[PDB]
Order: structure tokens, then sequence, then C-alpha cells
């Protein structure tokens, strides 16, 4: 009857009241907190009348009607969002698919520092204030992280400020449990992005794809039906996620977590640990579970997928299931591989048959298929204990600034701080993966390669800049990695006319947290590449240390900035000679 009353009383008032402030912070990203509060507390207050009459008017109205309507009432929404607006003038389904539309990936909003004093004492001040306060922070930084994952990160934050306000030193305690805090807020939000991309770039059935491909790496055990079931159900999940339908998303993930740990036996005995937690810790962990063990009875694929002499009618009776099957049984076999990597294996397959079964003796021209993959397999490999060879030489700093290098020379037209940020993010992927068992390197690197990829092609999205960028961002999505990987400098690129002050350095790069005086010398990298593509990365990285020379120096000089004013320049010209 009533869809509104249906989620409170299946989600409870807490988790209700949570997610509807992460989809309408979500939605509308610059409003105060304030504000979403009210909204939130004036829709509970509907859903509490609802669910004691559900005849009542309106209570069986969509929660789009309703929700929709609720972000339409918002003050200055004319002036604040001139996009969404517009969208207030249509009716549902048509108003919420503009809503979709216009999300903002890069609000540009301040970053969040944390003040351990004041924050646990707003904290004790006011408890539910303080957290509902960072759901709408972090919902409104990411308005695609997924929404029941944010109730159980909030959960951890208030594990921080209970364990840490109370103790001597607030900072000590606090500070490295918040900065381990954001960093799994950033990754789980790339992948939750990645999920909701691939719907809108490629659709369902890239993510059904992605999907079989990892959930079988992880319970090999399972069989198709089992895996099918599951990638079903959270393929759904992840559909109502990525489409702001946050309470349906969380109701449907939490029945999936109880049918995962309801047939935990015949899925993995990784479970058992997660399925003795309580719900959100559950969700999460089953999230997140570490791969099954091979069994010892996984069967031969050959006689199946190469050998059988009615392959051919196979595949052309049930082409998607064929395949599905395929890529079920070779990702079981292989969590030694990337997902893209199995995804290309899965077109090669699928590729082979299509040109074998057009020929007049398709047994014999598909019974090598298997060994159309080994040139597939060995190229990702190779990338990899290469990348991990230039991480161990040279540390993680100047990992970053190859790839800096690497990446400004595929699209100098990318602005300086995304080259920057997505370099130092693959660094990063260097410094996690490489340090792993080796088998576990491959799907590590390349996986969260993915992930950043991604974020580079939101970004252009919405700021396009190189037509080979948009190519790669929009063919397949298996072929993502390789076809960035193939690009090389863009020679139609006219260097960046040179800006002296662009390469000029101040004092107050003296007074910056490590982590951001390298931002700046990696931003000037950057720029050096731009005004000239052609320099060696072996020039760049000698001007580089040249830069850094000259920043140590003249920040420990008594006269910084008289040190900075006559050093300048010099380095500037000199620097160019250097670059030719
Ligand atoms: O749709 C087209 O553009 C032309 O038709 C190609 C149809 N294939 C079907 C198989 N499909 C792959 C595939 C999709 C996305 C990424 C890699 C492979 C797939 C394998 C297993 C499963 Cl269960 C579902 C889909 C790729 C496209
Ligand atoms: O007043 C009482 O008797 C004690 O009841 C407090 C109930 N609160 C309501 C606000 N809830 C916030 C909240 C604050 C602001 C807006 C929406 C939800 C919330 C914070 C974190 C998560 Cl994971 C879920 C809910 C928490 C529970
Ligand atoms: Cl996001
Ligand atoms: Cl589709
Ligand atoms: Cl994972
Ligand atoms: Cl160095």
């Amino acid at each position: 009857k009533s869809e509104i009353a249906h989620r409170f009383n299946d989600l409870g008032e807490k988790h209700f009241k949570g997610l509807v402030l992460v989809a309408f912070s979500q939605y509308l990203q610059q409003c105060p907190f304030e504000d979403h509060v009210k909204l939130v507390n004036e829709v509970t207050e509907f859903a509490k009348k609802c669910a004691a009459d559900e005849s009542a008017e309106n209570c069986d109205k969509s929660l789009h009607t309703l929700f929709g309507d609720k972000l339409c009432t918002v003050a200055t929404l004319r002036a604040t969002y001139g996009e969404l607006a517009d969208c207030c003038e249509k009716q549902e389904p048509e108003r919420n698919e503009c809503f979709l539309t216009h999300k903002d990936d890069h609000p540009n909003l301040p970053k969040l520092k944390p003040e351990p004093d004041a924050q646990c004492a707003a904290f004790q001040e006011d408890p539910d204030k303080f957290l509902g306060k960072y759901l709408y922070e972090v919902a409104r930084r990411h308005p695609y992280f997924y929404g029941p994952e944010l109730l159980f990160h909030a959960e951890e934050y208030k594990a921080d400020f209970t364990e840490c306000c109370p103790a001597d030193d607030k900072l000590a305690c606090l500070i490295p449990k918040l900065d381990a805090l954001k960093e799994r807020i950033l990754l789980s939000s790339a992948k939750e992005r990645l999920k909701c991309s691939s719907f809108q770039n490629f659709g369902e059935r890239a993510v059904k794809a992605w999907s079989v491909a990892r959930l079988s790496q992880k319970f090999p055990k399972a069989d198709f039906a089992e895996v099918s079931k599951i990638v079903t159900d959270l393929t759904k999940v992840h559909k109502e996620c990525c489409h702001g339908d946050l309470l349906e998303c969380a109701d449907d993930r939490a029945d999936l977590a109880k049918y995962i740990c309801e047939h935990q036996d015949s899925i993995s005995g990784k479970l058992k640990a997660c399925c003795d937690k309580p719900l959100l810790q559950k969700s999460h962990c089953i999230a997140e579970v570490k791969e099954d063990d091979l069994p010892s009875d996984l069967p031969a694929l050959a006689a199946d997928f190469a050998e059988d002499k009615e392959i051919c009618k196979h595949y052309k009776d049930a082409k998607d299931v064929f395949l599905g099957t395929f890529l079920y049984e070779y990702s079981r076999r292989h969590p030694d591989y990337s997902v893209s990597l199995l995804l290309r294996i899965a077109k090669t397959y699928e590729a082979t048959l299509e040109k074998c079964c057009a020929e007049a003796d398709p047994p014999a021209c598909y019974r090598t298929v298997f060994d159309q993959f080994t040139p597939l397999v060995e190229e990702p490999k190779s990338l990899v204990k290469k990348n991990c060879d230039l991480f161990e030489e040279v540390g993680e700093y100047d990992f970053q600034n190859a790839l800096i290098v690497r990446y400004t020379k595929k699209a100098p037209q990318v602005s300086t701080p995304t080259l920057v940020e997505i370099g130092r993010t693959l660094g990063k992927v260097g410094s996690r993966c490489c340090k792993l068992p080796e088998s576990e390197r491959l799907p590590c690197s390349e996986n969260h390669l993915a992930l950043a990829l991604n974020r580079l092609c939101v970004l252009h999205e919405k700021t396009p800049v190189s037509e080979k960028i948009t190519k790669c961002c929009t063919d397949s999505l298996a072929e993502r990695r390789p076809c960035f990987s193939a690009l090389e400098l863009d020679e139609g690129y006219v260097p960046k006319e040179f800006k002296a002050e662009t390469f000029t350095f101040h004092a107050d790069i003296c007074t910056l947290p490590e982590d951001e005086k390298q931002i700046k010398k990696q931003s000037a990298l950057a720029e050096l590449v731009k005004h000239k593509p052609k320099a060696t990365k072996e020039q760049l990285k000698t001007v580089l240390g040249n830069f850094s020379a000259f920043v140590a120096k003249c920040c420990g000089a008594e006269d910084k900035e008289a040190c900075f004013a006559e050093e300048g320049p010099k380095l500037v010209a000199s620097s160019q000679l250097a670059l030719a």
C-alpha cells in the first residue's frame, strides 16, 4: 500500500533517517546541514503517519514522487541549483531522470580537516547531530557513495570519537584513525562510482559480467546457479543505489546478506566470520571477503569449451548463457587474474567462436581457443612486474613522478591538478599492490587502476579536453586500461607557452605539510611536461631534482624570501635549457 511505510518499517527510524539524509545530501550538495535535517524530519514524520494508516492521502505515492516533491520545496533552488529547478517542472519518472543527469562529481568543496578538540566537543555536546553531519559532509562530496556503506563508516567514525576523546592525547589517538577512515572512504567511493559508471555508460550487462567474474573468483566453491542468483540480486542493489533509491537499495542489500549467510556452507568457508556480525558489519564484511580456497574438484574446461563438437550450436542457441558459464568457470579458477583481464578473455573466447563457427570446419578452428588467451595474460603480467620493479627501485614519490610524466604526455590538455591526482593515486597503487605476494599483484594493480581510470573518465565527461581520453573512456570497458596504456605523447599538442610565475616558488612552501609540499613540486613537474612535452622523463627528473634542492636550501635559509627571489629565476632559465 504505502512504500514509505514499508521502508520505514523494514529499516527502522535510525537507518531510514540516515539514508534519507544521504539521498538528499547527494542530490543537493550545496545546502547547509541544518536545512537537510528539516527535510529529513518532515519526510520521517510523514512516514510515521503513513505507518499508522497506509490508506491516508498521499501515503500510497511513490518514493520518487514524495522525495522529489520534498527536494523541489527547498529555498533558493533557482539561485543555488539553476539546473535542478528545471527538473522540478517535470513529473516522475522524468524528474528523477533529470535529477540523476545533474549530480556533480567534483563540487570542489573545502577539504575535511580534523579539529580534535572542537569535534570531540561537538560529539559530547550532541552525538546525533555530530554523526548526521558526518553523513552529510561525505555524502555531498561523493554523490554516488553506496548509501548503506556510508552508515557503516559513520559507526566507525563514532567508535573513533568514543575511544579517543576521553584519552589524554586526542590528536595522537584520532588523527591516525581518521586518516585511515578517509582513505577507506576514498577507495569505497571509487569502487561504487565504477559500478554506477558502468550502468550509465555500458549498461546492466557490463555490470553483470564484471560481477560474475569477481564473485566467481571470491566464491569458487559456489555453483553457477548460486553465483547467478547473487549476481542478479547484487546488480539490482547497485542499480537502485546508483539511481538514488537508497531505501530500496538498503532493504535489498540486507536481504542479500541474509541469503548469503543462510547459504554460506555452499557459497564459501570464508563467510563464517562475516555471518556472526551485526547487519551493517555483515554486509560490509561479505563485500570485502577474501577469496575462498580453490576446490579440489574444479572441472577440466577443454571438453566443454574447446573439444565438444556442438559448441557452435550451443553458442548459437543461448549465447549469453554459454558465455556466462564460460566466464564463471574461467574466473573461479583464476583469482590470480584481474577482472578486466577475465572480461577480455571472455570477449576473446566469444570472438574466436563467432569466427570459427562461420568457417567450414569449426571444430579444428576452435580447438585452440584457450591458447588465444596466452598473449592477453602476459601483457598485463609484464606491465605489473615492470612497474613494481621501478617502484621498488625508486620509492613512492618518484614512481608518482614517473606516472605524472607518463599521463601528462598522454593527455597534456588535462588540468594540472587532475594529472597530479591520478599520478599520485597510481603511485599509491604501487605501494599497496607491489608489497603483496606476487600472485596477488596483477589483480590488485589492475583492479585499482580501473578505479583511478574511471575517476579520470568521470571528470572528463564534465570537462572534456582530449579526444583520445574520450575514446578510451567510451569504447569497451574491458579495453579501457590497454587503451590508456597504448596512448603516447599527443603530438597534436602545442607546447604550453612559457609562464615563469608557474615555476616561481616562495617561502610559504616551507610551512606546508610534506604531502602538500610534494604536490607543489609535482604540479611544477606536470607544467614542465606541458611546456616541454618531448623532454625525456630522465631530463624531467634531473630538473625536478634541482627544484627540490633549491626549495630545501631556500627553506633552510636565514632570509628565505631573499633566497627564493635571487635563486628562482636562475633555476627557471637553467631548466628550459636542460629540457631541450
Ligand atoms: O552487444 C554488442 O555490442 C554486440 O554483441 C556482443 C554480445 N556480447 C555478449 C557477451 N558480452 C560479455 C561481456 C560483457 C561486458 C564486458 C565483457 C564481456 C558477457 C560475458 C558473460 C556474461 Cl554473464 C555477460 C556478458 C559481450 C558482448
Ligand atoms: O532522543 C532520543 O531519545 C535518542 O534518540 C536518538 C535517535 N537518533 C536520531 C538521529 N540519528 C542520526 C541522524 C542525524 C541527523 C539526520 C538523520 C539521522 C544518524 C546518525 C548516524 C547513522 Cl549511521 C544513522 C542515523 C541517530 C539516532
Ligand atoms: Cl561518488
Ligand atoms: Cl544493458
Ligand atoms: Cl574486493
Ligand atoms: Cl628524490
